[PDB]
This record gives C-alpha cells, sequence and structure tokens, in this order.
C-alpha cells in the first residue's frame, strides 16, 4: 500500500517561500547573447548531451568554455540555465557567462568561465592529506550553498570538479542533472554515474533530496583517501548495491527498506544475500596510510549511510574535526 514519504531534514521549504519564477523553469524565457563574440579554439571533451570547447571572447580576449548542447528536451535546457542563473556568484559554483545559439544550426550553447584544471587522474595522486581536506571543504561550500538555494546537483563526482591547484581554486561544474527540491516530489532515479549512485537510487526510492549529494561526496572521499578509484565498483546497477552491501553490511540495508516500506526489485533477492558491516581498516594499506586518519574515517562513516535522513548535512560536515586545520587556516 505504498512507500513511506520523506522530507529533507534541512532547507525543506525553501523553494515554497520563493516567487514561482525561481523554480518554475518551464516559464523561463532565455536571454540570448551574440554567438559572434566567441571563437572556438579547440575541443576539450564530450558528454552525453554536449561537446565542450575552449573559446575566446573576442571583445575582451578572455578565455572561456563553451558547452554546445546536443538536442535535449527544451525543458531540460531551461532547467540547467535557470539553476545556473540562480546559483551565480555562489561559492565555488561555475559562472555562466553567456548563452548563445548558432543562427543557422539553431543548436544552443552555454558559455562558462574558464578554470585552469589539472585532470584528476594526474592530480589526485599528488594530493596530500591536507589538500584532500581543503578541497573537500571547498566542495561542501558549494553543496551547502546550492542546497540552501533549493537545488540538488545529483551528479557529484570527480569529473565535475575543476581544480586550479596553482591558485587553490575549485569550481563545481555540470549542472545539467541538477533539480529543484520540492517536498513531496518523486524524482527520476536514473541519475548520476553508477559508481556514485546512492542506495535510494539503486532500490528505486523516488522521494529523495539534497542528501543524495552527500552520499556521492562520500564515494569521492573514500576513493581519494584509500587511493581506490572507484571505491564501489559495481558491474551494473544491481551489483552496485551489492558492492555497497559487502561494505555497509546487509543488516542496515534491510532496516532501511523496512523503515521506508520499499518494494525491493525481485532480482535483488538472489544476489544480495547476507553480509557483515566491515571496518574501514580493511581498506588501509602502507601506500594510502598517510591519507587515512581516525577523523577521516569518522567523517566518511557519517556520509556513507543507507538512510538518507541519517547522513551529515553539508553544514554539519563542514563542522567535523577533519576540517579543524582548514577552518583555523582560513582565519
Ligand atoms: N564548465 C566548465 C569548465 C571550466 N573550465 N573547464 C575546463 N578547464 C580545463 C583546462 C581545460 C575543462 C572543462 N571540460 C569539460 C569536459 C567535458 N564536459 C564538461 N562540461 C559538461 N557540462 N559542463 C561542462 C567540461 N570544463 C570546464
Amino acid at each position: 500500500s505504498g512507500p513511506v514519504p520523506s522530507r529533507a531534514r534541512v532547507y525543506t521549504d525553501v523553494n515554497t517561500h520563493r516567487p514561482r519564477e525561481y523554480w518554475d523553469y518551464e516559464s523561463h524565457v532565455v536571454e540570448w547573447g551574440n554567438q559572434d563574440d566567441y571563437q572556438l579554439v579547440r575541443k576539450l571533451g564530450r558528454g552525453k548531451y554536449s561537446e565542450v570547447f575552449e573559446a575566446i571572447n573576442i571583445t575582451n580576449n578572455e578565455k572561456v568554455v563553451v558547452k554546445i548542447l546536443k538536442p535535449v528536451k527544451k525543458k531540460k535546457i531551461k532547467r540547467e540555465i535557470k539553476i545556473l542563473e540562480n546559483l551565480r556568484g555562489g561559492p565555488n559554483i561555475i559562472t555562466l557567462a553567456d548563452i548563445v545559439k548558432d543562427p543557422v544550426s539553431r543548436t544552443p550553447a552555454l558559455v562558462f568561465e574558464h578554470v585552469n584544471n589539472t585532470d584528476f587522474k594526474q592530480l589526485y595522486q599528488t594530493l596530500t592529506d591536507y589538500d584532500i581536506r581543503f578541497y573537500m571543504y571547498e566542495i561542501l561550500k558549494a553543496l551547502d550553498y546550492c542546497h540552501s538555494m533549493g537545488i540538488m546537483h545529483r551528479d557529484v563526482k570527480p569529473h565535475n570538479v575543476m581544480i586550479d591547484h596553482e591558485h587553490r581554486k575549485l569550481r563545481l561544474i555540470d549542472w545539467g542533472l541538477a533539480e529543484f527540491y520540492h517536498p513531496g516530489q518523486e524524482y527520476n532515479v536514473r541519475v548520476a554515474s553508477r559508481y556514485f549512485k546512492g542506495p535510494e537510487l539503486l532500490v528505486d526510492y523516488q522521494m529523495y533530496d539534497y542528501s543524495l549529494d552527500m552520499w556521492s561526496l562520500g564515494c569521492m572521499l573514500a576513493s581519494m583517501i584509500f587511493r581506490k578509484e572507484p571505491f564501489f565498483h559495481g558491474h551494473d546497477n544491481y551489483d552496485q548495491l551489492v558492492r555497497i552491501a559487502k561494505v555497509l553490511g546487509t543488516e542496515d540495508l534491510y532496516d532501511y527498506i523496512d523503515k521506508y516500506n520499499i518494494e525491493l526489485d525481485p532480482r535483488f533477492n538472489d544476489i544480495l544475500g547476507r553480509h557483515s558491516r566491515k571496518r574501514w581498516e580493511r581498506f588501509v594499506h602502507s601506500e594510502n596510510q598517510h591519507l587515512v586518519s581516525p577523523e577521516a574515517l569518522d567523517f566518511l562513516d557519517k556520509l556513507l549511510r543507507y538512510d538518507h535522513q541519517s547522513r551529515l548535512t553539508a553544514r554539519e560536515a563542514m563542522e567535523h574535526p577533519y576540517f579543524y586545520t582548514v577552518v583555523k587556516d582560513q582565519a
């Protein structure tokens, strides 16, 4: 007779108190700049819904990044744009600088500030214990901000974090999966990269919230401190939950599904089984030990919970002892 509802613990009603225009993005009319202000220098990457390029703004000679959209429902384009406009100027959020359209193709393109990134496959190996703490704090600033502005990112993962290590500068990018949180709303669970999916997505619980992002942050942290990328390495969406169960154990999994009355896919019946909750030490070794501390593990344990209501908020995470060195240094 149905699954049990959930409300976010924090920033629950923030969009309700706003003018409709703020979250009702289908009514947003898009303000188009001049496509001839930007000349593409070279391709930077691909996506599911985009091709990305370095470009020059010829009026100021500023370097710029251009995300040319593949055909996607116009609703989804207005959402990314609206979300980006709402968040502009927020801490460690990428700045949307312009929106242009090819006058012939009619293909839309988003123009962003350039960050002098160093790709994470090279950067993460160089990273000290202190660096991980510093950049994790920087990410949490962005997440607390967007959550406080009524927005879930829903795609937090290393590819979506730009770090200019030289200037100790971080930007959270790709708001193309992001959505507005409204209490009661049932969301698409076919979101996020497999390795970063929260249990709520994996068991098809739709009434999820900001805390989804905190799970994915936990996945990031785990891979960085344990130097194991990715941390939960499922073969598919089913085996992804099993890879999690083999670590957080099945006891809390079934208490979770019980608490929310979740109709578990029949196909999980075979493969899930019974597994104990492991201790973090099973993942410590001499190569990664210098990154691992009791603080780090305490923090990680409080991100990585099945029950979304029981995970740390961004603000609570920022107040954790793991960050005391960082908070002191920022004053
Ligand atoms: N936004 C943004 C942004 C800023 N600097 N920077 C850089 N800087 C590096 C020196 C080159 C690379 C990059 N790359 C990609 C690749 C693939 N997808 C995206 N993307 C998808 N949706 N939004 C962005 C970005 N994106 C960005």
